[PDB]
């Protein structure tokens, strides 16, 4: 949607890299709760004596929980103290890793790791890491001719769950978008770290043409690769209604970070049906809210293909336009901190992300506690 | 039995206080792998602004998952970077707390916290903090005419998880004991810390009427209230055959710390199968175990009432003596430092902890090499 970068490429979201105090229970977690099965581990039994990494993976999705093995890791822990369970890195999937690295730093972006190849039996692949906004680091993952099962130092998972096969597929496909909060003032130099060190631009959509700052308390600057494969929201606190939860979310993990990770899936019933019955807790939403999406589906001009009904039990959210509409939920925060949670978002023809929603909550509560009074 | 104290008495544990990076995932941890259920919660839904604690609990035993809300805190985050997930508190609930810090305080304890009184809706509750081995601490719970479902400051859960009534319960009852590491030389210092200040005695068990140090590789002084309804056993590393785990847990821990909890069942195969069932994961036990376990049995006083064939598929281990025997198992290390682990365990008229396995392991492991 604007100009055309002369070499390198981002393909896709490779892997999300999470930081967590105990990563077999982190990863017990995510395969418990969210359709996640064991991948690949790297830890004591294979010769990596001071980092764990257990690797998850459901569709495209890969997750990758770690911990320190060592007391007094400094770097590992201070970022478990300040953030508490969170992530660390997010990882791309990049096609000509040396232009991409240099640019960047031509660019005047802090080369965290220089490149360096890494190497088993199945190839080799190469990886570059660039520092962005708070803690969070992104890691360039190049693979030259690589045929591996996912990347070179990793053996077999260390145990195989085997309550997870028992349990309902929740048909989670691939990252959608992944949004990185920001303290004040800061959502315009995040996002142009993108549009300049790594020659992104500013995808442009439906939630782009309202004001939804009276109601979200947050402005917001959608990032895109030249492709449009990755998308990542960039947030920052604004006055509102009420107080900003994006500022509640930058006191408690103190300071930028990211605050959602979005997985897009093509059975939205089935995921959230399944996801519930595996225990995972999402936001809650009242009933007037779907007292309010009955009337104004009558004068839309779209129509939803899933069954109402289905959608005022799940507590599952709708946000339309005139040319379609997309399915969103969102879990409660994943840890104690309200910090960082997840979201499952299905598009039919919507390149949005849910403003609409942001009055639409507001209304939908203004009639409860009007009933509630009145 | 021994001289019963003056005044006081530990009635028996009260519950088992984590120190984690993530209280509300550790809480669906041992509620998902090991038959727990939500019970309380403390957070900043209750008011709670600085720590958030997730108590859950089976039978009678009572886990409580704690972490920090607010960045950079400096005890918990220290205590995290240092040990990783690991338990920090060790609870008892106790008749007449005032002299019993009283006591301690005048035998040479640090008294951690005062005294102290908090009040709800449903009663009072009398709170004290003493400091032991390590960074453990131990906390005396005094219920005076309360009966609320826990302690107060503590509401229903947070949520509870649709997903556990749907699988089989463990029938897990009771916190049978709780082990302590220790340095070398300072299991004396930290086991007679509780006969000194408790006035705790030493427990004596067909385990300490052998020498199995080439074999298991540490020393033990199990203490044990009056009652002895609490159990601890103390350990300190010693020289043996294999590099001793009671010194590689110092090393992965940063020094002394809780081992394991042992929880006990009336159903030990059930309890297996449904754990099992859940995903929890135990230790490997050979083959050449059973085979070897079969030819003591029929040499043995005892009649073990269990079949031997499910404790051969389950993995669970036995010792006996000449008057009864206990069945036990053991799970990897709840977590990736090898640390803390758990144990389940049923007596049948058998006071011991299973010395006689690491002699029993040894010679196991030793024809499985041979016949390879
Ligand atoms: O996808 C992001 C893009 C930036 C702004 C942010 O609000 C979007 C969230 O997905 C989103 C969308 C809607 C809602 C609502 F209004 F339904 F609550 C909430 C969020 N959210 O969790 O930030
Ligand atoms: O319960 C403790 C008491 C102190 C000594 C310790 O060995 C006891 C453990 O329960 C125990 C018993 C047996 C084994 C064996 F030999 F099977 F590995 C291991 C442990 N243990 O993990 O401490
Ligand atoms: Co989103
Ligand atoms: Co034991």
């Amino acid at each position: 949607k604007g100009a055309k970068p002369e070499r390198g490429r981002f393909l896709h979201f490779h892997s999300v890299t999470f930081w967590v105090g105990n990563a077999k229970q982190a990863a017990s977690f995510y395969c418990s709760k969210m359709g996640f099965e064991p991948l690949a581990y790297r830890g004591l039994e294979t010769g990596s004596r001071e980092v764990v990494s257990h690797v998850i993976k459901q569709g495209k999705i890969v997750f990758v929980l770690s911990s320190a093995l060592n007391p007094w890791n400094k770097e590992m822990g201070d970022h478990l103290v300040k953030h508490g369970d969170g992530v660390k890195d997010i990882a791309f999937e990049v096609e000509d890793c040396d232009y991409i690295v240099q640019k960047a730093r031509e660019r005047g972006a802090k080369i965290m790791r220089e490149p360096w190849v890494e190497q088993d039996k199945f190839g080799k692949v190469k990886f570059a890491v660039l520092q962005t906004y708070g803690d969070t680091t992104h890691t360039l993952v190049e693979k030259m001719n690589y045929i591996g099962q996912f990347l070179p130092g990793y053996e077999a998972p260390a145990f195989m769950d085997p309550l997870l096969p028992k349990l309902p597929k929740c048909s989670l496909e691939m990252i959608d978008h992944i949004v990185g909060n920001q303290p004040d003032q800061e959502m315009v130099s995040a996002s142009e770290w993108y549009l300049k060190n790594l020659q992104f631009h500013r995808f442009w959509s439906v939630d782009d043409t309202q004001v939804h700052t009276e109601y979200s308390s947050l402005r917001s600057i959608v990032v895109a690769n030249y492709e449009e494969s990755i998308k990542m929201p960039i947030n920052e606190p604004a006055p509102g209604k009420k107080k900003s939860q994006i500022q509640e979310y930058v006191d408690y993990n103190g300071g930028a970070g990211v605050q959602h990770i979005a997985l897009k899936t093509e059975d939205i019933i089935t995921a959230i049906r399944h996801l519930r019955e595996r225990g995972l807790e999402f936001l809650s939403v009242p009933s007037t809210y779907y007292k309010q999406l009955r009337e104004k589906l009558k004068t839309a001009k779209i129509k939803v293909k899933e069954n109402i009904d289905a959608l005022e039990e799940l507590k599952i959210l709708v946000d339309y336009d005139e040319k379609g509409y997309l399915l969103q939920i969102f879990t409660k925060p994943v840890q104690d901190r309200p910090t960082l949670f997840l979201e499952v978002i299905q598009r039919h023809n919507h390149q949005g992300f849910g403003a609409g929603n942001f009055n639409s909550l507001f209304k939908a509560f203004e009639e409860e506690q009007n009933l509630r009074g009145n």
